[PDB]
């Protein structure tokens, strides 16, 4: 039902393929690393969103690392072309774990902006929400990128519609909270904001591939958006949380922030 499954590869499509998603493994558990010994230096009233950024980079590294051997797994040197054998190599997993990552990313947001209580909880279940609709219905439209091109599109509107809202309850948030934000970070979070935007969008974009660019390099384009999109969604982002996280601490009175940024 997923393009990939439409073409043989060449030993260069395939490689690298192979090695876009081993370098995304790769770029992920080094942060986790980072994002790990970094986090004693954030207040308690932030380390959650530091511990976030390391659910993420696991959860994100385990789908990479598992696409990565289903995409071996699923070809074989075959008559001078990677084609197809037994196995299956598909997308959909992706927007399976974005069902568990968007929120956690969406979270460690409203952490660093100083939500509490009750206008936390009721802020993340609007967003998670909104995040699950988006997911879910662009789920269901991939699943037609081969029978049903329209299909995926209609459903793909949808997705948007509350991509759409998602982001605005997102800029809300940030350009309403940025003036309780300390250490500078009113300025950072405003970046932050555009990161996401950003970021983000390059996801639909990879959805479209099968409707502008069917053909076993639109394959390989979708999983470049794929890299660029995980690398800046997840582990920039990440380390601009906890950039953040640490200089509102620090300006807090936290003393292993200002050690922290004492150093450097
Ligand atoms: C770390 C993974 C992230 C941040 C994934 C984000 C995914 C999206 C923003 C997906 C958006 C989609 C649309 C807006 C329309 C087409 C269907 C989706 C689900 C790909
Ligand atoms: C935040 C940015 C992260 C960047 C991640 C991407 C790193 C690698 C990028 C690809 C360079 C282009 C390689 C040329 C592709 C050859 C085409 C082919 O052989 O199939
Ligand atoms: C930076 C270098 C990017 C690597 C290019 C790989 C593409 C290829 O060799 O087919
Ligand atoms: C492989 C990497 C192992 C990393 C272990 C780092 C322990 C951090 C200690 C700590 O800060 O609590
Ligand atoms: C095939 C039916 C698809 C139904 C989509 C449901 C939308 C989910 C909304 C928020 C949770
Ligand atoms: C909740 C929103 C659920 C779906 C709204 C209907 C529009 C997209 C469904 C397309 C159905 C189809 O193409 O057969
Ligand atoms: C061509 C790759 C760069 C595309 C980035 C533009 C999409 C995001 C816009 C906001
Ligand atoms: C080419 C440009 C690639 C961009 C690379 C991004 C690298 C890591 C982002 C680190 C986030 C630090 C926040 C900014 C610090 C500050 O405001 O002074
Ligand atoms: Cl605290
Ligand atoms: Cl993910």
């Amino acid at each position: 039902k997923n393009i990939e499954s439409l073409f043989d590869y060449s030993a260069g499509q395939f490689e690298f393929i192979d090695h876009l998603l081993t370098m995304g493994v790769g770029v992920h558990f080094a942060a986790l690393i980072f994002f790990l010994v970094v986090s004693q230096f954030v207040a308690p009233k932030y380390r959650i969103a530091t511990a976030l950024s390391c659910i993420v980079m696991v959860s994100a590294g385990l789908i990479l690392n598992s696409q990565a051997v289903m995409w071996t797994d699923a070809y074989a040197y075959v008559d001078g072309s990677y084609q197809l054998q037994d196995l299956t190599f598909s997308n959909g997993y992706r927007y399976v774990n974005w069902m568990a990552t968007i929120p956690c990313l969406l979270l460690q947001l409203l952490i660093v902006l100083n939500l509490k209580g009750k206008e936390l909880f009721s802020t993340a279940t609007w967003l998670i929400l909104a995040a699950w609709g988006m997911i879910i219905t662009g789920y269901v439209g991939q699943l037609y990128e081969v029978d049903d091109i329209a299909q995926l599109m209609i459903w793909g509107a949808v997705s948007t519609a509350f991509f759409v809202v998602m982001n605005w309850i997102v800029g809300t948030k940030i350009f309403k909270n940025r003036a309780t934000m300390l250490g500078g970070t009113d300025s950072t979070i405003t970046k932050v904001f555009w990161l996401m935007m950003f970021a983000w969008t390059l996801y639909p974009i990879a959805y479209l591939v099968p409707a502008f660019m069917n053909n076993a390099d639109g394959v390989v384009l979708r999983q470049l958006l794929f890299t660029i999109a995980d690398i800046s969604s997840k582990v920039i982002y990440g380390l601009m949380i906890t950039y953040i996280a640490i200089q509102q601490s620090a300006a807090a009175g936290y003393v292993p922030a200002q050690q922290a940024l004492g150093r450097i």
